[PDB]
């Protein structure tokens, strides 16, 4: 593949913390240390509107299946429900008890998951606002959390190793996926197809689980990750890639069955933190920490 820089984006004032494109596909959400959330036109980068609302950084943002309605997760201990268009703050979802570190919609967009540092994951009803589900899930700060292509399955991960499984209805947990040893979780989600998951560890490895067999199937190095919760993905819309931020300062991406580095994209001055993959076109978006603070777009 051919991922070139074709847009920079700038306006954050401190560290863009997580950037995910909308499923539409027309739109590129962005969170931020500097308490804000912006949002992008996908295609050409160009700035549209800033949301706020929280009373601290935002460490995280995940979007409904019909691009209406963002949620953003908060070192203020809140999560909030915003309405796009017209920027309104529709509902605040109150329950964690320390920073709100991920979330995500389900496909249907009626519940939404949080994962904190209070090592809890909670499911929300995303009309009323209030707390399905409060699940045990981990002993440590829970870094990510992801439905399912049909929602029926939540996987979570942690500091402190593991991933598990979780039934969406009922709150048990289906598995709990654990290799050799176990280095701290810092990045976990489902493939969209949903027969595997990608894990990523602080030592410096991606790994391809599959999750039934509950047997590693993959594994991808070659990036530097010891310290921060980096987001990586599957690209699926032209070759089949593992995408990953680095804390070397560059987004890596991997032949998925081959394992092979195939691209470094070159650009960035801090870690990357975040990145995401177009729903439809061969898009990358990847945004950077403190030094860097701003979001690029790749296209191959
Ligand atoms: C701005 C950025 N935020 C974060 O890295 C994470 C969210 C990263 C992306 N989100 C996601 N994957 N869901 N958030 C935070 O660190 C805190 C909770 N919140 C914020 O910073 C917000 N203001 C904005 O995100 C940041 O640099 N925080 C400071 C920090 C400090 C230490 C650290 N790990 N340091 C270590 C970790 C482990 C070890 C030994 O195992 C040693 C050091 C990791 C981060």
């Amino acid at each position: 593949p051919n991922y070139a820089l074709k847009f920079t984006l700038a306006g954050h004032t401190k560290a863009v913390s997580s950037v995910k494109f909308s499923p539409n596909g027309e739109w590129l959400a962005s969170s931020s240390a500097d308490k804000l959330i912006k949002i992008w036109g996908a295609y050409d980068g160009k700035f549209e509107k800033t949301i706020s609302g929280h009373k601290l950084g935002i460490s995280d943002v995940a979007w409904s299946s019909d691009s209406n309605l963002l949620v953003s997760a908060s070192d203020d201990k809140t999560l909030k429900i915003w309405d796009v268009s017209s920027g309104k703050c529709l509902k605040t979802l109150k329950g964690h008890s320390n920073y709100v570190f991920c979330c995500n919609f389900n496909p249907q967009s009626n519940l939404i998951v949080s994962g904190s540092f209070d090592e809890s994951v909670r499911i929300w009803d995303v009309k009323t606002g209030k707390c399905l589900k409060t699940l045990p899930a981990h002993s440590d700060p829970v870094s990510a959390v992801h439905f399912n292509r049909d929602g029926s399955l939540i996987v979570s991960s942690s500091y402190d190793g593991l991933c598990r499984i979780w039934d969406t209805a009922s709150g048990q947990c289906l598995k709990t996926l654990i290799d050799d040893d176990n280095p701290p979780v810092s990045f976990v989600k489902f493939s969209p197809n949903g027969k595997y998951i990608l894990a990523a560890t602080l030592d410096n490895t991606l790994k391809l689980w599959d999750y039934s067999k509950g047997k590693c199937l993959k594994t991808y190095t070659g990036h530097k990750n010891e310290k921060y919760c980096i987001f990586a993905n599957f690209s699926v819309t032209g070759g089949k890639w593992i995408v990953s931020g680095s804390e070397d300062n560059l987004v890596y991406i991997w032949n998925l069955q081959t394992k092979e580095i195939v691209q470094k994209l070159q650009g960035h001055t801090d870690v990357v933190i975040s990145t995401a993959c177009h729903p439809t076109e061969n898009i990358i978006a990847s945004a950077a920490l403190e030094n860097d603070k701003t979001i690029k777009l790749w296209k191959s």
